């Protein structure tokens, strides 16, 4: 009997602008049941409330704030945790910048303790050569999430991941990555959820970021052939997760 | 205050044959203040109770058998969460393979379920393809630990990682890595603690194999200038131990 | 107008045991017009007068033995070419320790000048061992041939890239790899053929091994959709060879 | 006796805005006794008669401009070799889009036929955006140099093959590299050097760029310890040079 469940969003409980019922009912079942849930997503430009609003306006669904952990939010967090100084070095959209400023950590393209990186589609090289330096320099390299693409209607292109590659190789160090399937995000979610790891179950549409997660950190999986992994796909798999279903209506607490 | 130790063995409680006085004073004094502690090795050839019974007769430390965690206990462990079938092939000493088949999994070099690999000094290319073979059927492809080499009286050896990756380039999938410095190990290791994770610190002489153990995986670090990592090495370090110590008899409890 | 022909052997003017009429037919068509060609093969277990009088016994192919340039004959031209010790440590068939030892490079498992690694279907971790201990001590590090697989009766088995890895990762140093697609086999290869560079083409039906070698080195190429690259493959390749044919005797000179 | 010459520009004859007079007599040494002899550099800023203007007003050095190849020019060799469609998109300096599109590739960021891709200090999201579309649509994927770092007075700046590499991770193809130390620009270079590959000479003062072009391709080599690899650290270096000398004043012809 699994007693708590971590969520992935898009591709999961919706997929682009498209809805998918069976996911919203899922929510909504879990909170029928009052099992504990934590959605994760590696987005970084959305806030917590941002995502939620989202949830409710456009998806029929409607949770707390808390149930919602960004790979912002584990970033920060992992930053509060290692505790150097306040000062960080941010590439990334506005909404990742100000976070991590208003969590303490003003701007230091200098000297910052940590430098953190996630998707900018303002990148320049000026930017990439800032954090070149200052992590010569020492900083606290640190990688929102590793996704190599981004997909967007314009179609695949570069993730925060690339542009990781690309200071790892300038620089020659490996950056501490926190979103999916990374450790961090997992723990801390875990956590949120207050329940043991092997009473946890990962919840997702991809089989790279999600199902691995659970696999890579030893949480049982469940794998909806919507989204991101094509059913036809799953044969091939490398490691079959836990549970494979074509729709969340499928499964029974 | 941190109320919970995990500490690397080889490197840091005493060193080769040679022992630490103070690695072993360090030990007697958390057993003093019955501070919670498990001594992390990513040793695959010695039991728990061999090394157990090493510590006593050659390094005066008399520690329970409860706080000897070793990659092949939680190797076991893991194959033990993840239940798939009770079988597996294993490349490794006849220690870690008796672990395994008593753990419960028979060996099968045809279909296992896992293909477990930790460092073998009789590898042979039979044992590569039986392995190669399994892990393309589909069997879960588990690694013990990462380490490129072994340091022995001979020199540095190949270590259990560099087999690993003749293995992840012949089957072209990535295997799950249990020892540090990767999350299961430590998740379990901290589990055992009984602490929080905030709440735990990772000692230890090896800046790759321990104190990454930390960073990666949001834990405290305390590095030894003893071992391995030689204390002129520490300013150029990537990301810096929460603390530094020449010797143990430093640390302030 | 090409003025030359370099071709890869199985897979192109036979398959397995099995052979291609067209391939045959093409070899006898070059030797009627007079073009000069070389046959190129990764292969290092047989030696030129082996596969000589494979070709004529078993495909009807009758060919000058100078007409035949391996793996094993590139590597050792240029283990000639740089010139150091004449002793050599080799990891491979007897064939290929053979050749070397006659070649003038008697085995030293101590200190040889060059560590030299092919497929070796009797590997042990000793071999491995006495390779990583010499690479480290400064002998120059040679692999015979890149491919990661060896497709035999049996299955995709470990080739020697494969093996390459293993030491690449236990030793650090990145081997010199003389075999398709890398330049030195083809640079010679060239050189035998007697023809400018923009003169010849290179033909065959592996995608990553003979078409790779023609783009990677400058060479144009003629991929036949017979053995390993299937011809549905082709749309998808990130690269389109100059010619793509779905048999040789499609080819006009 | 070596017939033919290669040189490294910047470290060798010279370095940074500080000459090297060993250097520049070693040019002077070989006009003398008329040794054929090419400068080759990785720079893809300068044009050749930049380059040529810069050695005779900065250096003494007269040279004639056939003398001068850099990866710009190697890169457009192997454009016009390969002949695919007549267009490109590039991201660089405006000198290297320039010398591409005067070569006969026009611009286009849609579907050209080649994507070329250098240092690029004005690197945007944008561009790699439209690289990575463009490679994924087919497009032949070209790196000019391979170099992770570019060296400024600013420090160690992300470098062309940082760039590639982001590419690389977002596309999943391997760009086809043109500069030291791969094959395209020495065998060019050895073209226009006019001599036979073993006899001729690589002569630099960085061992991964410079020596290891030539003991990648099977050319012999000649390190001077001025410039960047330091004296210190030819010890451990994997594979010795042929030669190795303090100051080219060393080397008698």
């Amino acid at each position: 009997t699994y007693k708590g469940y971590l969520i992935d969003l898009d591709g999961t409980i919706y997929k682009g602008k498209d809805r998918i019922p069976a996911g919203e009912d899922f929510v909504k079942r879990l909170q029928e049941r009052q099992l504990p849930y934590i959605l994760v997503t590696n987005n970084t430009t959305r806030t917590p409330e941002m995502v939620q609003e989202m949830l409710a306006t456009s998806f029929n669904i409607k949770t707390p704030l808390e149930t919602i952990y960004t790979a912002t939010l584990a970033t920060i967090d992992y930053m509060n945790d290692m505790k150097r100084g306040k000062t960080a070095y941010v590439i990334g959209e506005t909404g990742l910048k100000k976070a991590v400023a208003e969590a303490g950590y003003r701007e230091d393209s200098e000297n910052p303790a940590y430098v953190v990186v996630g998707l900018d589609t303002n990148l320049t090289y000026e930017k990439l050569t800032l954090a070149t330096l200052a992590i010569q320099k020492g900083a606290v390299f640190i990688g929102t999430n590793p996704d190599l693409n981004i997909p967007t209607e314009r179609g695949l292109l570069p993730g925060a991941g690339a542009i990781l590659f690309l200071l790892e190789k300038a620089t020659r160090v490996k950056p501490i990555i926190i979103g999916k399937p990374e450790a961090v995000i997992m723990n801390k979610a875990l956590d949120r959820l207050g329940v043991k790891r092997h009473e946890a179950i990962m919840v997702g549409d991809n089989y790279l970021t999600d199902i691995t997660a659970g696999i890579k950190n030893d949480i049982a999986t469940l794998l909806v052939t919507t989204g991101f992994t094509k059913p036809e796909e799953v044969p091939a798999l490398p490691i079959q997760p836990d549970f494979v279903l074509s729709s969340l209506a499928e499964w029974d607490f």
